[PDB]
């Protein structure tokens, strides 16, 4: 564990991250898709062999010794409110498992199902309260990456409101 688990944001790639493991916005075919997706598929490409799961669940596949953990967010333009709600908390209880599993002291991860899959919606506040809901009981160091400069404050925020 960390000797004193916290949260950050930083505004940058992923593909950059200082940390012991990736989380991928995945897609449930392994392909190397778009956005988070095509950056992690650059950096770790062998991480997508038989990366392929289901909506709703997090596969890891080693980089080397480098852990990817391929977690599938919901497409809120194929499901309603309600299911896609229920699958996009179910993939972060799913990496919260596999950050344990693998023993990490960190982890970078992004908000799922907020780009391509939000079905045009703003759900930083979904996303990142059902990413806080799955990773409050563990004790890995999360940085969370975003690209745009009002998401960072607008998640900054919401960390520092619980410390
Ligand atoms: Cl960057
Ligand atoms: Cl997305
Ligand atoms: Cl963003």
């Amino acid at each position: 564990g960390a000797m004193a688990p916290s949260y950050r944001v930083k505004r940058m790639d992923i593909a950059k991250n200082d940390e012991e493991c990736v989380v991928n916005a995945a897609n449930p075919r392994g392909l190397p898709g778009d956005g988070v997706c095509k950056a992690v598929y650059k950096k770790w490409p062998e991480s997508f062999k038989n990366s392929a799961t289901p909506v709703g669940t997090a596969k890891t596949v080693m980089c080397g010794t480098y852990p990817v953990i391929h977690a599938v967010g919901p497409n809120f333009s194929n499901y309603t409110e309600s299911e896609g709600d229920r699958e996009l908390a179910a993939a972060y209880r799913e990496v919260a498992k596999e950050v344990t599993r693998l023993g990490v002291n960190s982890v970078a991860i992004p908000l799922l199902s907020t780009g391509v899959y939000s079905g045009g919606k703003d759900r930083l506040t979904q996303s990142l309260n059902h990413l806080f809901t799955a990773m409050d009981s563990t004790d890995a160091d999360v940085v969370i990456y975003c690209r745009d400069k009002e998401w960072e404050k607008k998640i900054s925020e919401a960390i520092q409101m619980r410390t």
